[PDB]
């Protein structure tokens, strides 16, 4: 497991003068991750088996236009507020504030024009980059000017990816990445052979809009229960289920904890996570429709991928049971996510 050496180059060029989408690239001894100035976003992943044969493990696009097209936000970061928000309306401080509803009847992922879809800019590291930029108070409907900071760095078989933000009022914050993975590759067709843990003994039981009841649920019992290694296949009929789209509730404390593990037993890789975070989105690619032109000819059929996004509970901002969710001028934001890739 060696350090990574950086590259870059110039992917593509943002339509109305928008500017120029660079492209970085971060190899060591047993990786390779792709990821452009455009949302921060991991375009490839490349992961060897046991054979040493190095597969793409995440979907994406080849060229810039497929990330500009209507697609369900591949491989970016996600904020200011990654999720739900119940009727795209929260309050802080006694003010009340409306956020866009591009979700009727919520709001998701940031809003109109969210963290996935803006340029950042770019510092090369030594092992790694770093992505910087200003969501300037009011960007879609939040309070206060947050500048915030996104760090990959790479470690061998390591992929750690940081979050840092800072303020100017009072705000929510909630942020991660929406990368869609396939241990088999990313060209499978879907993910039944792997097998799932999440170290969660909670999850939080959805509305009919997708939103948190409020409800702390036990797994125990549950389909719901991913504490033991389990087939997702078997798992999601034994159930009677159409696949997940929940927040598991980590036991947490700031400290790194663990997360999940994945695993492709065919191709023997292993996928841990790692983070910092109170909770977990696992998400089984549900509404994929297979009309998606991807990297290699690839067409995404519903349960192609999965994503695992680490972050603080669905609507927090409106649920004070909930891990708090706001970030006040003078703290700082801060988590850590670390994807360690292997081989079992």
């Amino acid at each position: 497991g060696h350090m990574a050496s950086v590259t870059r180059a110039v992917f593509g060029e943002l339509p109305s003068g928008g500017g120029t989408v660079e492209k970085f690239q971060l190899q060591s001894d047993l990786l390779r991750v792709d990821i452009i100035s455009w949302g921060c976003t991991i375009t490839a992943l490349e992961v060897k088996d046991r054979q040493g044969r190095a597969s793409d493990v995440v979907l994406g696009f080849a060229e810039l236009e497929g990330y500009l097209q209507k697609q369900p936000y591949f491989g970016a970061v996600i904020g200011r507020v990654a999720n739900r928000i119940a009727k795209g309306t929260f309050k802080v401080d006694g003010k009340e504030y409306h956020l866009a509803i591009n979700k009727e009847p919520n709001s998701l992922h940031g809003g109109v024009r969210g963290f996935d879809k803006v340029l950042w800019t770019p510092r090369v590291l030594s092992n790694g980059v770093q992505f910087s930029r200003i969501s300037p108070d009011g960007e879609e409907g939040y309070p206060g000017e947050l500048k915030v900071w996104v760090t990959y760095t790479l470690d061998g078989g390591e992929l750690i990816v940081n979050y840092r933000a800072q303020a100017s009022q009072a705000t929510p914050v909630n942020l991660t990445n929406h990368s869609y993975f396939n241990l088999a590759g990313q060209a499978s067709p879907n993910i039944n052979d792997h097998e799932v843990t999440i170290e969660a003994d909670t999850y939080l039981p959805v509305d009919e809009t997708l939103i948190p009841t409020g409800e702390v649920a036990p797994v125990q019992g549950t389909a719901f229960d991913l504490r033991k290694p389990v087939e997702l296949g078997k798992h999601l009929q034994d159930f009677h289920l159409n696949g997940f789209d929940h927040n598991f509730c980590l036991k947490g404390s700031k400290e790194k904890h663990f997360c999940a593990r994945v695993h492709h037993a065919a191709s023997g890789r292993v996928l841990e996570v790692y983070t910092t975070q109170p909770g977990v989105q696992f998400y089984t690619g549900n509404f994929l429709d297979g009309t998606l032109k991807g990297k290699n000819g690839a067409v995404y059929p519903k349960h192609s991928g999965f994503c695992l996004e680490t972050q603080n509970w669905p609507d927090a901002v409106n649920q004070p049971r909930f891990p708090p969710v706001l970030l006040r001028p003078g703290e700082e934001y801060d988590h850590t996510t670390w994807f360690k890739f292997s081989v079992a």
